[PDB]
């Protein structure tokens, strides 16, 4: 899923997300398929927090632009003490998810919905001095959205819903450059074998934005037993703003060379300086899920969903100052689907019981993998359980646990001539499990 995250709540978490959100009054319809709104009775308001662990790791090589296996390169440049290199160290993380629901039926005909959602999130920080430091050190990713939506009941059986998300999406990027090593490559500095890991420079690049995205669904209820959906979200234009700098520790090599215009010599077209403005696409993929659920009896209810993800539109990150390209990444992700499969069991009128396991696909590719975002397929293990209080004016509780098996991925990444022609040969392991816990009101 590279860098999309599930918007659910703990209740889904516990199943795999299989259903979507189509389990009789589940507030996260207001975002995931606003026309299940039409079906829930009463006013519902939830909160959910997820606190997700992701473990990343890399073991394998790297090399220079000349093949040589790369090294720590120097303390501050040439002259000084050479450092050593290492493997990247532990590159996950732990964070805080939070997401809530509210869905307030208007008339026999209209709901009206709201949530706050996290559509996108990643992060991945190396340790700065090691082997594939000119591919990558630090990435963070995070995208929050707040919503609003109505659905309108058609029939009995049928319903229509859609929404709008004002997004916000903060991003940052560093990343070493080699300066020496880059107009070794270029069409007009190249000629002279410089040594690589002399000059050092770490490129950052942080940029945000704001902007509206639309979705829309339908539900179909054929037989009172089975609950069918179509959601679709549209992509979200995301031209993220910003900045970028390099942060120089090679004894003066890189500024001087900046200063000197000596980069734009090297890669004619290319405007580099110490800092300035920025800009990056990094617009949300447009994805579609189909839901069924079905109720064999008063206690067991089985859900399946199959997501469509259009990641097809990543096809590349480039990096913009004042409109113009300073450098452009290829990463042609490609489309993806992610199947679900689980359901809920009532024990009791108090307690309920959840399980569900997922395949979700990996929309990177062999060929432009990196380690900003190294994933493959992931195979998602749920459990879950909700408790409704006895003498509550109706405050239900639920907890949900999911580990995420990702399996282990090649990385040969190789990086275009302005960035140094190094490249990576090794593989990368990931695990991921995320706590949920949620509280569901439903004051009506
Ligand atoms: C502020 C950081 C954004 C927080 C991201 C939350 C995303 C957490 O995980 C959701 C479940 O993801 C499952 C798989 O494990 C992650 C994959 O390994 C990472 C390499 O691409
Ligand atoms: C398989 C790896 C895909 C990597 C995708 C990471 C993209 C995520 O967002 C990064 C934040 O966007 C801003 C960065 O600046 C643009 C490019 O970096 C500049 C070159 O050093
Ligand atoms: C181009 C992005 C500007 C973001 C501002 C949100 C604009 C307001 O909502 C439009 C949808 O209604
Ligand atoms: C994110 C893209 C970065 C693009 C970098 C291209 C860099 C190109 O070459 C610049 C040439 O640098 C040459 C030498 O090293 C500097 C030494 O000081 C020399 C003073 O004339």
């Amino acid at each position: 899923a590279g860098f999309m995250v599930p918007t659910t709540n703990t209740a889904g978490w516990g199943r795999a997300m299989a259903g979507g959100s189509l389990f009789p009054n589940d507030p996260s319809a207001a975002f995931n398929n606003p026309a299940a709104m039409a079906f829930i009775d009463k006013r519902i308001a939830q909160l959910t927090v997820n606190y997700a662990d992701i473990d990343i790791k890399y073991n394998g090589d790297a090399y220079d632009y000349q093949g040589n296996p790369m090294t720590g390169g120097y303390q501050d440049g040439p002259g000084t003490p050479e450092l050593g290199t290492n493997d990247g160290g532990q590159a996950g993380f732990g964070a805080w998810l939070p997401t809530g629901f509210l869905v307030v039926p208007i008339n026999d005909r209209f709901a009206f919905g709201l949530s706050q959602v996290v559509p996108m999130g990643m992060r991945s920080t190396w340790d700065p001095n090691w082997k594939g430091r000119d591919f990558a050190v630090d990435t963070k990713i995070e995208t929050i959205g707040l919503t609003g939506s109505l659905s309108f009941k058609v029939n009995d059986n049928f319903s229509l819903g859609a929404g709008v998300i004002i997004q916000r999406t903060s991003g940052f990027v560093s990343q070493n450059l080699d300066l020496y090593a880059s107009a070794a490559n270029s069409p007009g500095m190249g000629g002279i074998p410089f040594p690589a890991s002399n000059s050092s420079a770490l490129m950052r690049v942080k940029v945000d934005n704001t902007s509206p995205g639309f979705f829309a669904g339908a539900v179909w209820k054929p037989t009172d037993r089975d609950t069918l959906g179509f959601a679709y979200h549209a992509k979200i234009r995301n031209k993220l703003k910003g900045h970028y700098n390099l942060y120089d520790h090679d004894g003066g090599l890189t500024e001087g060379a900046i200063e000197g215009g000596t980069p734009g010599l090297a890669y004619p077209g290319l405007d580099l300086r110490m800092g300035a403005s920025a800009s990056a696409r990094l617009d949300i993929p447009a994805y579609a899920s189909l839901d069924w659920v079905h109720q064999f009896n008063d206690r067991l209810s089985l859900g399946a969903s199959a997501t469509w993800t259009e990641w097809s539109s990543f096809q590349d990150l480039t990096l913009k100052s004042h409109g113009n390209t300073i450098v452009s990444i290829p990463y042609t992700y490609r489309n993806t689907w992610t199947l679900a499969v689980g359901g809920d069991y009532k024990v009791t009128d108090q307690w309920t019981m959840r399980a569900g396991v997922a395949y979700d696909q990996t929309p990177t590719h062999n060929a432009t993998r990196d380690p900003r975002i190294p994933d493959g397929d992931r195979y998602f293990a749920s459990l879950g359980a909700g408790y409704r209080f006895q003498s509550m004016p109706e405050l239900s509780i639920d907890a949900a646990y999911s580990r995420q098996f990702v399996k282990e991925v090649p990385l040969k990444t190789v990086n275009q001539d302005r960035l140094g022609g190094g490249r990576l040969d090794g593989r990368a392991t990931s695990k991921g499990q995320v706590f949920s816990l949620s509280a569901t009101y439903d004051f009506h």
